[PDB]
């Protein structure tokens, strides 16, 4: 979905939510807003600390984004995708029932 190789710095993924947010910047916070939202809170988490060490460290060769019953969700939720395996694969999507 972010159109990027396993290789790929979290740079790179910093500047795509930067791009995201101004490609979808909805203007209709009330609508649209929470897919706004989404990008946000999933741009935190790819600026948190945590979750950039540990990409770093050997998690880009699993960034091939797997798909097959992997834990598919919105374009942003493939942070909670990949440490949702924790626990946390009963969950939702985000934005679904929001």
């Amino acid at each position: 979905v972010l159109g990027v190789k396993p290789n790929a710095t979290q740079e790179e993924l910093k500047k795509a939510y930067r791009k995201l947010a101004l490609k979808y910047h909805p203007d209709k916070n009330p609508n649209e807003g929470e897919k706004f939202k989404q990008i946000s809170q999933a741009y935190e988490v790819l600026s948190d600390a945590k979750k950039r060490e540990l990409y770093d460290k050997g998690g880009e060769q699993a960034i091939k984004e797997g798909g097959a019953g992997g834990g598919f969700g919105s374009p942003m939720d493939i942070f909670d995708m990949f440490f949702g395996g924790g626990g946390r694969m009963q969950r939702e999507r985000r934005g679904k029932n929001v």
